[PDB]
């Protein structure tokens, strides 16, 4: 049983560390359009202009 | 009677020597066993990796 414990245990320690570079990833992705959106904004003032 | 005696317990003396290197033996594979486990907790966190 415990081997089964720590085979889940440790698999989901790794699984947790890969979800939290994909939390970085996102993150970074986010940062992105953030400022495609302050250009967007910009391109409407522009538009507007 | 005695001889047949004599007969049991010496050569249940050997045969109590030939299980006890058969213990030894069945624990080095225990052993062995053993990584071969800790092997397989890696393969488990390198396939999540």
């Amino acid at each position: 049983i415990s081997n089964r414990l720590s085979n889940q245990i440790s698999g989901l320690n790794v699984a947790t560390r890969n979800a939290n570079d994909g939390i970085s990833l996102a993150q970074t992705a986010e940062g992105a359009l953030q400022q495609s959106t302050n250009i967007l904004q910009r391109i409407r003032d522009l538009a507007l202009q």
